[PDB]
């Protein structure tokens, strides 16, 4: 396994919301929709609302094309007591996506949890409690096309702030990796004599990672 | 003696609370338990609960399956008198075992003993005492594998804190280690050209190692 | 791409104030300026004010050279809606350029983006929302000679703050870079036995970079 | 002089407390204990109190075991005057001593002496007063193996503090160098692919070393 | 342009105050003295004091010796109305000079422009103005020569604070460099076995780097 | 010129003080001290105590053994006012020296003048007013020897604070130095596997060096 040959992807626009009245909690999720508009099998959705705690921003895939009940499985399974009964959602679907030229290095900052320490007069050693996970962010690094239609798109994405969509494809063990946030880019390329000019940009996280096979599609 | 081929597992299931009315305090212990279920010569226990300050979250081994008296042999002596005479204890067995994959880089984060320090007019030099002995945190790296069943069984186990048991065997010299802790689990791949793709776990003691001998098994 | 064959040109002198009543939003902007003064094609122009925002001292190129409505194409486009309707800036004409005799190494210290940090009680994690950017400041060094006139010309800009324009034109994808800002100059020549003395320049940027083809001219 | 095939050695056990009422002040001090309890030449003594603030916990031997009068020789001279003319000790008699498997690596850390700086009017430049010496920690690195002996032994130590006396041999200068101190063991081993697994262990030193000829023995 | 060969030298005696009563404001400075007394053609004089801000302690030359006009070319030129028009200057000749005898390293430290922070309600991002310019530090190492005659005349140099006249002259290019400074010798030797002994020297700046050619000497 | 071959002598024992009612102030120093005692040619003389601000502990040399007129040249000239007319001094003799072992490292620490800084209203920028020079500190490690005789001569003079006196003689260049200060010995010895073990003294200077010529003797 190998990650030689994988290519990432940003979003380019989105549809119009469609609302889901009733989510079924088990394994693949399944969302009562009153007829579904252009929602056919393969195609790729971003959860937008919700008030089951998790699922806010986190993207899904649709494999049931049903004029009623489309079955949005991703990998999220629901059978959990953690999400309950009653539950609403908003999702919209993704038209296109664009491709990063020449990705040299990926690198990710962030993680580890924060604990609240305390200490009574009983207690022979100090206690803690955990509190709350911190964010992650992650810095792409490409090179320097002027010419490249992505800019304009970075740009425009950077100039609003808006909970855009990433997907990264590995070739060799056939998974598919989607995660969820903010882009900001930076454009001034650094120069070094004989050696490629590059650019960087930086993604903050507003959900959890996605893993599937690609076979689904 | 080479670390070479030794391999970790972790918890899967336990069973029900086993209440143990009375302890022996020397060489193995021993409870008095009514009516033992199903603890067959070999089994992997962890406590609970109990009021001997020592021995709250540390992994034990039965050698003897009498009716009504267990012999929790494990490494721990209670023959010093740190522990007193009456004492209660509350231990539940272990079922099954799950095998982390590949394990390239083992790490440990902690320890040290704190003090407290004075000094009066009457001492010529600084004084301390000992207050107490910091936590330790141990770090796990694994190669990547989403299709591996580990995966949702770590999830599950960060989501609700709880206290684990790990196992770890040297064949060398044919030890076997077990400790206690809750698991916090990072699940963000960092991908490298040319490199395989890593993932990392954390663990944090609750209790302390035992060293035992492969064969009692 | 590569960047060998590179050079940097600064400011030398500037014409008088040329005002621009209306301006019209959409791709390439156009001004209309009565009775334009020497406004060829091809020519450097600075906007030294506007209240449109941004465009406030960016460099920008004419590409038509009417009588009444003179183009600045550039590379900036407002067709967004960010520029309101009303709008108003005034510009100066550059009339020579001076090139910096060896670069050696170029640097860029700044960017990243802050934030301000909150979180609620009902809140389960802390949240965060964007308030500005930091500024960029960007570091060169060349060779030491006393003779080149460029070190009056630095001097006097550095003793008078000023936003001049700065260019470097990159052969290779034909790509001419722009950008203005204030200039301090260092120029105490750091001396090492068998090598040659270097002296070190600053800018602090005052605006975004343009990025166009070579063919405009 | 090369430090190859130096061995250190611990405590393990120690004798009833045994009490000197005058001691003589020059070169090696002179111990007035009537009917003295097995102190057979080159026994090795540890001091636990004395009113001699020096001495307080600094290790001797004994080289004559008359009836009344035990000269404890060691290297301490109490010749100086520091030492008032009325004095009393008392030491306890060392039983066994217990060897390190494989001492790998030896690190100290402490010393340096603490300033009080001050500066008047008067006074042209700050000006210093000595106020105490820091203490000085001792750090051990050895092999693990889980069936030596020594493991109980330094727990039991580890667990109450005791100020116990270490003794390490060097043969190459036949010379001999003790000193006591608390002793707290750590245990969890590191562990490393194609590298043996060690542990660590730490003393506080107490008192001063003493630095002998084998001959004494 | 290389910088081998290069030798520096210090001051060693200056002569009486000599008082110019008008300054003309364009290229080369010229000085009415009545009765100038043996100011020769290429001679050096350092400005003690004067009104005009700048030229309070940069050393400069006489190009004319004329008996009430000598014209003070240096580098410095007063065209500029920052200058302005009444103006009077002390300036003192200097004598001799003694070069270090074998300089190994040159260091420089201080520099950067300090800056003021604010942000309005209004304003969108944070904005600075320029406050103040850093000081500058020279740092010099040259081999130990007790015998040196220089040892003397740097410690008396060291022990009474005076602005001092330092000159360094690069052949490869025919330049002179001359400053003003405060210097403070350092005189205990660093030793190292097979390494020779140095000592090292330390300037503080008062004033500005002057650039002339060798010609005029 | 090269170091090696240098070897370093500490004090053993001083003789009683001498007085001297009066000091000539030009070159090398006359001190009028009646009936002097066994005060040669060539002997090493540590001052005490005077009251003219130098002086205070530099260690000085006899060359003229007059009756009356003792005429201690050493480095030191009192031509400069800075000493005034009426001046005391009092000087001890030095008795004998011993030789460090084996030094192999030699290092220095602290020099460095510190600053006072301030800014008035008025200022374009900050000014600074020199006000002292910190303290420096010598460290020399040497070979472990516990046969020494050097080291209770340490001990002793590391027990009771006393600025002893301490020489070095380099051969190359047929010089002597000599300075004064406080010595604290460590004593606890590195050791590490295949290479020799090692001490380190320390030394704080309370005077200044004395460079002389080794012919004097």
């Amino acid at each position: 396994h190998l990650p030689n040959g994988a290519q990432i992807f940003v979003e380019t626009s989105r549809g119009v919301e469609v609302e889901a009245t009733a989510i079924t909690n088990a394994e693949n999720p399944v969302a009562t929709v009153a007829s579904k508009g252009d929602l056919a099998k393969g195609d790729y959705v971003i959860v937008t609302q919700s008030t089951w705690a998790k699922m806010v921003s986190r993207v899904l895939i649709v494999t049931d094309a049903q004029e009623t009940s489309i079955t949005l499985a991703g990998i999220d399974t629901s059978d959990t007591l953690v999400f309950p009964a009653g539950g609403t959602m908003s999702f919209a679907k993704i038209t296109g996506w664009t491709e990063i030229p020449c990705v040299q290095e990926i690198g990710q900052d962030g993680g580890e949890q924060q604990y609240y320490t305390y200490q009574c007069l009983s207690d022979d050693k100090e206690q803690q409690i955990p509190t709350f996970k911190s964010a992650v962010s992650l810095t792409y690094t490409f090179a320097h096309e002027f010419d490249n239609p992505i800019y304009p798109i970075l740009r425009k994405l950077d100039s609003s702030g808006q909970v855009t969509a990433v997907r990264m494809y590995v070739p060799k063990a056939s998974e598919m990796r989607m995660w969820a946030g903010i882009l900001s880019f930076n454009d001034i390329p650094s120069t070094q004599v004989n050696e490629m000019e590059t650019v960087e940009l930086a993604v903050s996280l507003k959900g959890d990672f996605t893993f599937i096979s690609s076979t689904l599609a």
